[PDB]
Formats: structure tokens, sequence, C-alpha cells
């Protein structure tokens, strides 16, 4: 029971720890596409009125 | 009478102690597949979910 007590510490519901691995891999490659976009539109700005 | 005495001390039910002693073969095999399963789970969580 001390080694369930002390699992209940270091328990990871790697179901969920899982999920949000890849939901933040999936947060990291959205952010990246909006800095990549983030960078077109300027050069858009400047080109269509340059 | 005093080696009945005596035996009663030492009296062993050898079919209740035959019966407990299958018995308790039966348990700790029982237990065997409970932790061999117990192993089977986890596989299960961490490879449906890796």
């Amino acid at each position: 029971n001390l080694t369930a007590a002390e699992s209940r510490i270091r328990d990871v519901d790697m179901a969920k720890e899982m999920s949000e691995f890849t939901k933040n891999n999936i947060l990291s490659q959205a952010s990246q596409a909006m800095l990549a976009q983030a960078n077109q539109q300027p050069q858009n700005v400047l080109q269509l009125l340059r």
C-alpha cells in the first residue's frame, strides 16, 4: 500500500500524457505554420506595394 | 491411552491436510495466472496508447 501511495505520487496517465505529448506537438507545428505565414504576409505587403 | 492423547496432539487429517495441500497449490497457480495477466494488462495499456 505504501508503493501504491507513492505510485499515486508518481503515476502517469500515459494515455493522457501521450495525448498531450501529441497535442503539444500539434500545437507546436500549428504555431510554426503561423510563423511561416507570419513571414508570408509582410512579404506580400511590401512586394504588392513596393 | 497416553499414545492416543499424544497422537491427538500430533494427529493429521491427511484427508484435510492433502486437500489443503492441493487447494493451496491451486491458489498458488491461480495467483500466478493473476500475475501473468497483471503483466499482460499494462503491456496493452502502453502498446495500445504508445
